[PDB]
């Protein structure tokens, strides 16, 4: 771990970093969010803001400092302060922005700010490729509704990381985190279809728990089970 300010930062792959912000949220403690950071040849890709603007600056701040190139886009998982809390950081930045079309229409009435473009997705989860424009290593895949019904996961080409976002929680958890947005019903398959979207993925990395194992993936879908 490299702290940062009030940030951490974590080596995962010769080109991966994990980024971690925290939210005082009263009655729950000081909750942890994990984002990504992935360089692409000569340029920079981020994976989820922090909770914050300021926080989102901060990240860019350590790119400058540990990376030294442009950022040419972020994509965020969801509609949630943890994930898009700090677009306008992005914005203020000059980075373009993406997210599923359905994050962006709920940005407004989650108090987010949206994203510029909008991903869309095939009927199997794929998204749609031009959609997703120079996005090089990083395959967006939308699962179906879990954590929330917009929730997007993102595997990174070249490495053995996946990126769960807030559907996948580590196989120590106890429980599915913050479900106040969730799909009961649909929970159990879509973290299911996440293993099965990234088969060669054995690091899996997610908001709220350290990376693990794809036992993240077997132990939240089979928490998941009893939610139905
Ligand atoms: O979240
Ligand atoms: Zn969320
Ligand atoms: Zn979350």
């Amino acid at each position: 771990d490299q702290r940062f300010g009030d940030l951490v930062f974590r080596q995962l792959a010769p080109n991966v970093w994990q980024h971690t912000s925290y939210l005082d949220m009263p009655g729950f403690g000081a909750v942890a969010s994990n984002g990504l950071i992935v360089r692409d040849g000569g340029r920079v890709l981020v994976v989820d803001t922090a909770w914050t603007d300021d926080q989102t600056a901060q990240i860019l701040n350590w790119i400058k400092q540990e990376i030294n190139l442009p950022v040419a886009l972020a994509v965020v998982t969801h509609a949630h302060q943890d994930k898009m809390g700090g677009m306008d950081a992005l914005h203020a930045a000059g980075i373009a922005t993406y997210a599923n079309a359905l994050s962006n229409q709920l940005a407004p009435q989650e108090g987010m700010v949206a994203a510029q473009h909008s991903l869309t997705f095939a009927a199997n989860g794929w998204v749609e490729p031009a959609t997703a424009p120079n996005f090089g290593p990083l395959k967006v895949f939308y699962p179906g509704p879990g954590h929330t019904s917009d929730n997007i996961t993102v595997g990174i080409d070249g490495t053995d990381i996946a990126f769960g976002g807030c559907l996948i929680k580590d196989s120590k958890a106890k429980s599915l985190g913050n479900l106040g947005d969730a799909d009961t019903e649909h929970y159990a398959a879509s973290a299911r279809a996440f293993g099965a979207a990234f088969p060669k993925a054995s690091m899996i990395v997610m908001s709220h728990s350290a990376p693990d194992s794809r036992a993240a993936i077997t132990h939240t879908a089979r928490m998941a089970d009893k939610l139905r």
